[PDB]
C-alpha cells in the first residue's frame, strides 16, 4: 500500500548518518525538502520488512508522526522518502544541550510521544523502535513563550527482520520479550523517558553486548529517572511482564496530570 517515487523526482544531497542497514541523506523531491533512507543491498526478507514499514506509515496520520512520501527504486537501491524534520534527532540534540533543558520541556515531549503512541495503540499498530534517535525535533521550544514539537520517525527495517545481535544492540529500548504486540512500545517508551531525563544518554550504553544480555537474563531492574515526576510511570512501563504495563491511554492521562 506504499506510494511509488521515481528516481527522476529525487536529488540526493549530504549524508546525514546511518540507520539499521541504511544510509541516510538529505534530499529534494520534485521541490520539497526530504530525507532519503537508502537500504543497504539486502535479502528479500530485509527488503520486505522495509516495504512493510513504508506501508504502515502511509496508512497513519498524526501531528507527532513524521510523513513518509513513498519508496523509490534506484537499481538495487531501495530508498524510503520521508519528511525532513528541521532540527534532527532528539538524543543528539539533548547531549549537545545537556544542562540547558528544563524539566517542563521534557514533560511536553513525554506527552507528545505518549499522544502519538496512544493513537497507534488505538489502531492496534506497533511501532517497534521507540527511542530518542527516532524522535525528531520540529521546533526547539527553549526560547520564551515556545513549546517544543517532536515528530516520531518511522521504525526503519522492522524488528522481526533483524538479527539477534542487532536486537542485543537495542537494549534497553528493546522490550525483553523480543530478545529470543503493542506492549513492546510501552517498554520502549519507558526507556526513552530514562534517556530523555538523562539528557540523551541512555542506560547500559557503555556496556558490552554480553553484559546487556546478562542484564535481561537476570531481569535486573532498570534505573530510576532523574525526576520524581516520571519515576512511577517509567517503573510501570519497564516491567518485564508485558501484560503488567499500562496502556498509553493511561500513560497519557497521567502525564497530563
Ligand atoms: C531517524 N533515524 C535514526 S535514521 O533515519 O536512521 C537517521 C539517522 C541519522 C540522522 C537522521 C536524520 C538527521 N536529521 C534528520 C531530519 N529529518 C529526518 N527525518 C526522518 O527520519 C523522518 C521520516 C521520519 C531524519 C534525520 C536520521
Amino acid at each position: 500500500s506504499f506510494h511509488r517515487v521515481d528516481q527522476k523526482e529525487i536529488t540526493q544531497l549530504s549524508h546525514l548518518g546511518q540507520g539499521t542497514r541504511t544510509n541516510v541523506y538529505e534530499g529534494r523531491l520534485r521541490e520539497l525538502r526530504v530525507v532519503l533512507k537508502v537500504l543497504d543491498p539486502s535479502h528479500h526478507d530485509i527488503a520486505l520488512a522495509f516495504y512493510e514499514t513504508a506501508s504502515l506509515m502511509s496508512q497513519v496520520s498524526h501531528t507527532h508522526l513524521a510523513f513518509v512520501h513513498g519508496v523509490c527504486v534506484r537499481g538495487p537501491e531501495n530508498i524510503m522518502v520521508t519528511e525532513y524534520v528541521e532540527h534532527g534527532p532528539l538524543d543528539v540534540w539533548l547531549r549537545r544541550e545537556r544542562g540547558h533543558v528544563p524539566m517542563a520541556w521534557k514533560m511536553v515531549v513525554a506527552q507528545q510521544l505518549a499522544s502519538a503512541l496512544s493513537y497507534l495503540e488505538n489502531k492496534n499498530l506497533v511501532h517497534g523502535n521507540v527511542c530518542g534517535r527516532n524522535i525528531l525535533l520540529a521546533r526547539l521550544g527553549l526560547a520564551e513563550g515556545t513549546s517544543p514539537f517532536i515528530k516520531l520517525s518511522d521504525p526503519g527495517v522492522g524488528l522481526g527482520a533483524l538479527s539477534r545481535e542487532e536486537r542485543v544492540e537495542r537494549i534497553p529500548w528493546l522490550a525483553p520479550e523480543c530478545l529470543p504486540s503493542t506492549a513492546m512500545d510501552k517498554w520502549g517508551f519507558g526507556a526513552t523517558l530514562l534517556e530523555i531525563c538523562f539528557d540523551g544518554e541512555a542506560p547500559l550504553q557503555s556496556r558490552s553486548p554480553s553484559e546487556k544480555e546478562h542484564f535481561y537474563q537476570r531481569q535486573h531492574r532498570l534505573p530510576e529517572p532523574s525526576c520524581p515526576q516520571l519515576a512511577t510511570l517509567t517503573s510501570q512501563c519497564l516491567t518485564y511482564e508485558p501484560t503488567q504495563r499500562p496502556s498509553f491511554r493511561t500513560i497519557l492521562r497521567d502525564l497530563t496530570r
